[PDB]
C-alpha cells in the first residue's frame, strides 16, 4: 500500500533509488550546523546595550534607531571559518544527482551556499547573512559579505555609499515578514515532492514547522535529527513514527553528519560525498 517497503533508513534508500522517487524536499535547521562550529541560537541554552526589550536587539524599529547592540553582537558571534558540514555537502550531492526540487532552511550562516547550492535551489526561510541591503525603500544598493565583515570588525556601523543609509544584513528581523518567496515556492514545491528530508530541525518554530503537514499524504518523510520531532502535541499532519497506523514516516537518531553518511553509504554514494567533503574542506583550510 505504501510508498516505502519498510520504516527504516534502508526503506528510505531503497525508495529513492526507485523510479518513484525523484523530486526530494530538504527542511534543515541549526542541528546540520552545529558540527560546523556554528552554535544554535535559537536555543535559550547557549546566549548593557539598556535595551526597552531584548527582542529589541532583533527588532527592526530598535536595529534602525540603535544599530550599534546589533553590530558589536555580530562581531562577538562571528564565525571563525565558514566550512559546512557533510550534512551539507550531502545536499549538493542531492543536487549533482539531479534529486534535488529545493532546500528550505532556517538558517542564516550561508553554508548552504558555500556547500555550492544555488540561490534557485533555495529558500532561506529566515534570511541570510550571505548579502545584505541599504534600509533606504528608494536605494536597497546590495553589499556582499566582505563588505559586511570589513565594517563589523573594524567597529564602524554600515552605511551605504550611496546613499548613506544604514546597511542590514538580509536576515529576517522581528517586525518584517517571512520572505514572499517562502509562500511562492512552498505552493507550487510541495505538489511535486517524493521525498521530504527533514534534517537538523525540531520543527517548532513557525511557519517553518508547518511545512511537513504540506507534504501529500504518500510521500515518506525521513527525519535526521539528534532527538524524535514533529510528532502531534499532545496538548494542542504530525508525524507518526511508532503507531500501528505509522506508513510512511521514519526516524534515525543522532548527529546529523553521521546520518547522511548511513544514508550515502546505503546508496552508494559514500565514496563521492567522502571526496566531495575532503576537496572542499581543504580548498576552504587553504583560502589565502
Ligand atoms: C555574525 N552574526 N551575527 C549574528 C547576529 F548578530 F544576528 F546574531 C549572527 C551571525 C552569524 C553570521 C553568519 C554565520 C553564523 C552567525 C552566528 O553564529
Ligand atoms: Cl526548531
Ligand atoms: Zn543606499
Amino acid at each position: 500500500e505504501r510508498l516505502l517497503d519498510e520504516l527504516t533508513l534502508e526503506g528510505v534508500a531503497r525508495y529513492m533509488q526507485s523510479e518513484r522517487c525523484r523530486r526530494v524536499i530538504c527542511l534543515v535547521g541549526a542541528g546540520i550546523s552545529t558540527s560546523a562550529g556554528i552554535p544554535d541560537f535559537r536555543s535559550p541554552s547557549t546566549g548593557k546595550y539598556h535595551l526597552p526589550y531584548p527582542e529589541a536587539i532583533f527588532e527592526i524599529s530598535y536595529f534602525k534607531k540603535h544599530p550599534e547592540p546589533f553590530f558589536a553582537l555580530a562581531k562577538e558571534l562571528y564565525p571563525g571559518q565558514f566550512k559546512p558540514t557533510i550534512c551539507h555537502y550531502f545536499m549538493r550531492l542531492l543536487k549533482d544527482k539531479g534529486l534535488l526540487l529545493r532546500c528550505y532552511t532556517q538558517n542564516i550562516d550561508t553554508l548552504e551556499r558555500i556547500a555550492g547550492l544555488e540561490q534557485e535551489d533555495l529558500v532561506e526561510a529566515h534570511g541570510t547573512f550571505y548579502t545584505s541591503h541599504c534600509v533606504s525603500a528608494s536605494c536597497r544598493h546590495e553589499y556582499p559579505l566582505s563588505w559586511m565583515k570589513e565594517k563589523i570588525f573594524s567597529e564602524v556601523t554600515p552605511k551605504c555609499e550611496d546613499c548613506q543609509s544604514l546597511v542590514k544584513p538580509d536576515i529576517v528581523f522581528f517586525g518584517e515578514s517571512l520572505p514572499a518567496r517562502f509562500f511562492s515556492c512552498m505552493q507550487s514545491d510541495f505538489l511535486k515532492v517524493d521525498l521530504l528530508l527533514v534534517m537538523g530541525t525540531s520543527l517548532q518554530v513557525q511557519p517553518f514547522a508547518s511545512l511537513i503537514s504540506k507534504a501529500p499524504l504518500s510521500t515518506p518523510r525521513l527525519l535526521i535529527n539528534k532527538e524524535k520531532a514533529g510528532q502531534s502535541d499532545p496538548f494542542l499532519g504530525g508525524m507518526d513514527f511508532d503507531s500501528k497506523k505509522a506508513y510512511r514516516d521514519v526516524a534515525w537518531l543522532g548527529e546529523c553528519d553521521q546520518g547522511c553518511l548511513a544514508l550515502a553509504e546505503l546508496l552508494g554514494w559514500k565514496k563521492e560525498l567522502e571526496d566531495l567533503v575532503r576537496r572542499e574542506h581543504a580548498s576552504i583550510d587553504a583560502q589565502s
